[PDB]
């Protein structure tokens, strides 16, 4: 057996080889797809189609007939045990009650946060972090490395980590003279007036692309806000995650949003599949999404950057398929 330490700082004994993993978190699921580990998975979170978006099943068609014995914050133990799982990955904020149910029937649990930062905060959906860039950078690296350890995909895990951070220098160099006054004021519109404030990867994606999350000085983490807040923030650009495409026409047809700068200027943009301005960091979000956003906001700085080719090279390696625009 092996002992690992998870991202809740839990010491966890697991089998030498893992072939029946149950993955109750979409971020870990996506990393495992990119490690070519899906043959070692036998169950996934029930809401995977919602969390990964309707086209995800093109990348991982095997997910279609995968048992679903739980979700982000609950588990069905009778369903779970039928799958004879050898490990369960859960999200870092999974309730204590849920982790206990799984540990009480002796299945190893590995919690994934994709963040280091303050230990007092590791189990919180919405953390307060003193150095969010380093927390998520180090957490991403650590989390991929742990996932890769569990599934014995060490080499691909190392390649994935290198690919995630490969364009961070380019963006640093090309946008290093962007003053705080000139930084592009950006809003992430999730369904039902959802948005991301502080302590979330969303804001960091925007920073690395020469932008700023308008919600982040007053909103903590993932929260429902009022239209009135969005009106006051008056963002220059509104972004929508690819997994929630209905939100774009919804904003564009809602008269109450019509006077926001981004509406007047026709800067409401559905973000590409890979360009996940999520609460959590994902390797393709760094490698490809951050470049997409930088190129969208500063195109005259990145004309030499062949993003189409970068996307293709990445997808062929980690998704074993081409990128298909929606």
């Amino acid at each position: 057996d092996r002992i690992i330490t998870d991202q809740l700082d839990r010491k966890v004994t697991i089998p030498d080889h893992i072939n029946r993993a149950v993955v109750l978190q979409h971020q870990t699921l996506n990393i495992a797809v990119q490690l070519d580990a899906t043959k070692q998975i036998v169950g996934v979170l029930s809401n995977w189609k919602k969390q990964l978006g309707k086209n995800y099943v093109r990348l991982a068609p095997e997910l279609e007939n995968m048992a679903m014995p739980g979700d982000l914050n609950s588990v069905n133990i009778e369903s779970l045990l039928a799958l004879k799982p050898d490990v369960v990955f859960v999200t870092n904020y999974a309730p204590s009650e849920m982790i206990k149910q799984i540990s009480d029937v002796n299945i190893p649990v590995v919690a994934i946060s994709l963040r280091t930062g303050e230990v007092g905060e590791k189990g919180k959906l919405n953390p307060t972090l003193t150095d969010e860039d380093k927390a998520y950078n180090d957490g991403l690296k650590q989390g991929i490395e742990l996932i890769a350890e569990v599934f014995e995909k060490k080499q691909q895990g190392d390649e994935l980590v290198k690919a995630a951070f490969a364009n961070r220098k380019l963006l640093a160099d090309r946008l290093g003279d962007v003053s705080a006054d000139k930084r592009v004021r950006t809003y992430m519109a999730n369904p039902d007036l959802g948005t991301y404030g502080s302590g979330k990867y969303t804001g960091l994606m925007m920073e690395h692309a020469g932008a700023y999350n308008v919600a982040a000085a007053t909103i903590k983490g993932f929260k429902q806000v009022s239209l009135e807040n969005v009106l006051e923030w008056n963002p220059a650009v509104i972004l929508v995650q690819d997994r929630y495409p209905d939100v774009v026409p919804q904003i564009l047809n809602d008269q109450g949003w019509a006077n926001i700068q981004a509406l007047k200027d026709k800067k409401v943009f559905l973000m590409p599949e890979y360009a996940k301005a999520w609460g959590y960091p994902m390797p393709e979000a760094l490698a490809l999404g951050e470049v997409w956003l930088a190129k969208a906001l500063y195109p005259q700085r990145f004309q030499d950057v062949d993003l189409d080719k970068m996307v293709n090279d990445y997808y062929q390696k980690f998704y074993r398929t081409s990128y298909k625009p929606d």
